[PDB]
């Protein structure tokens, strides 16, 4: 478990200016994805930073980390947490309305099967929300060299590119992307954000929605 | 050998809008780092693209591809085409002016020794320029990617940060930056470019030389 020792300061970053931009930014883009539902299910909800700000009435959080798992549900305890895996969901079928995952892909142990169980799990014509730091903009290439030089939880990450998305559900209903700027960009921020646009970035997040 | 099939069409992308412009920076860069001198070495000089333009009188290139090498004699017969490696240069201590290591220290296996090798050929007061895709930049992303699908010769390639090179080298006399815009950048594009340099990009190339 990569993620055992990061629990704690998951969110230390989104206090910081960029950060802080950087998660506004992805949120805004994915309120622009979220579509109406009661039954919400986030797969790897982590430390529960999503499942605490969506507005569902019903909302479950399956998360295998027992140390991400001990964070969340103190933080989001008005969801059920559910300690499994996104391979092997612990629900019938068809029983939500959406299904999220958040850069989520990146770190399951099988990809394809994830997003069966996630389609299983979803009730007829369910809104599958998926999230990903697209392969290749700029903060890949940070997260790949941290990686390699052994960060956690990058050199246990697997890097996707909304076409891979795409070649795995097929054309989204919708999509969002968002954070055009570089990591080492320089403050305001607004500005180096629509000059990243402009440079020819991917996005650091890209969002599809699939039905 | 991961160009053994690239050498004939190596330089065609060169040939595309954004490729022309790209190529055009990087020789700018280049030679404005350019010392004054009589004799050149370059290291990894594959198809003789920069010993074809480079104004020293008397040049050489190490170039270990056959497939390669039988590009670059041809199209830079004007210099001496030596078959090896960086690791092994056939000189004698103290015989060139500059030696140039430009993206070759990405594919060779053992880049300390390469480094050692170079300053061992070097001149008293000699100059060694060295050009890497820095590791940082959206381009290493779009190549780790490539490589990870198996397009050559990404596969095989290691990729650095002008930090790296700092610490292989210490710090540098002098140093060049080139390409700020992303491979999907949209022209204009020197637009493009001063747009990646306000995002935050680190440039597809960086340029450093030590004495
Ligand atoms: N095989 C798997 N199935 C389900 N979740 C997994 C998993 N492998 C890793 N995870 C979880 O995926 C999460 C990735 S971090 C993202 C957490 C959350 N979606 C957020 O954006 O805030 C980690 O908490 C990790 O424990
Ligand atoms: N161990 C080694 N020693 C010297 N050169 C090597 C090497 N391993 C790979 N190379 C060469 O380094 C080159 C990198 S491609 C760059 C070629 C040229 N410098 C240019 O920018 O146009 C390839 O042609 C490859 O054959």
């Amino acid at each position: 478990d990569p993620f055992a020792s990061l629990a704690e300061a998951y969110e230390a970053w989104y206090g910081t200016p960029l950060g802080a931009y950087v998660i506004a930014e992805e949120e805004r883009a994915l309120k622009g994805l979220l579509p109406p539902g009661e039954s919400l299910l986030e797969v790897g909800a982590g430390t529960g930073y999503w499942l605490r700000r969506l507005p569902y009435p019903q909302k479950v959080g399956v998360e295998p980390s027992e140390a991400m798992l001990a964070v969340g549900r103190r933080r989001a305890p008005e969801a059920t947490w559910v300690r499994a895996w996104g391979e092997a969901l612990p629900f019938p079928g068809e029983s939500f309305d959406v299904v999220l995952l958040f850069t989520t892909l990146e770190f399951v142990e099988d990809v394809e099967r994830v997003l069966l169980e996630a389609r299983r799990v979803l009730r007829p014509g369910g809104a599958l929300v998926v999230g990903v730091l697209e392969a290749l903009s700029p903060w890949a290439a940070l997260y790949r060299r941290l990686g390699e030089k052994g960060v956690l939880p990058w050199a246990q990450a697997r890097f996707l590119a909304r076409e891979d998305l795409k070649a795995l559900l097929g054309p989204p209903e919708a999509e969002g992307e968002a954070v055009f700027l570089a990591p080492e960009a320089h403050p305001p921020y607004e500005e180096a954000d629509l000059a990243g646009r402009r440079a020819g970035n991917r996005p650091a997040l890209y969002l599809g929605r699939w039905r």
